[PDB]
């Protein structure tokens, strides 16, 4: 992959990425590709939209601890609002999601 | 555009180049007791990086460790060594969680 101009670290701080537990999976009742995902910060849940389906199960999912990031600005796709995103390495060939190399408590920041 | 406040768009998560990487080698930091000097791969190209992972990894637990870099942070002096990004870990103040892809997908995969 190509590399990138340099940033600040203060670019990086701009977001609030949390380790969350996914809850629930439900096919995006009108687009085929994506997963309406409830995931739990611990005493908060965020539903987000995430083209997913083409890579996991729903069952795979379920109970996944995962990465996202937690002050995105929500977005309407196709009828369903979505209030964050995962994060997940793709190489074209695979889709993985980030997790934590243990659990660790829900709403944990990274850093 | 307008100010957003707390809130941040997808482009300020799409300026940050994160990658998987592997960690090949991992050194003590020869002027700061709690760090380690990381070696990371994306496959054809090596970053060094300092971390503050000496009290919750040893070093050979870390060796082919597949790690989650920022890649085009500005470089930072640490002590004599020279940092050229970080890996990402979650913290709960009680404990120390690198991220890692939940496959070992290929070095250098970007993250979106």
């Amino acid at each position: 992959e190509e590399e990138y101009g340099l940033v600040s670290y203060l670019d990086f701080a701009k977001l609030d990425m949390r380790v969350g537990k996914i809850i629930d999976v439900q096919d995006h009742p009108n687009a085929d590709k994506l997963y309406i995902i409830k995931v739990s910060l611990g005493n908060k849940q965020k539903t987000l939209v995430g083209g997913l389906k083409q890579y996991y199960k729903k069952e795979e999912l379920i109970g996944k601890y995962v990465v996202l990031i937690n002050n995105l600005k929500p977005k309407q796709l196709r009828g369903i609002t979505s209030e964050g995103m995962l994060l997940a390495a793709d190489d074209g060939k695979e889709v993985a999601l980030l997790m934590p190399d243990k659990p660790i408590s829900l709403g944990s920041k990274v850093r």
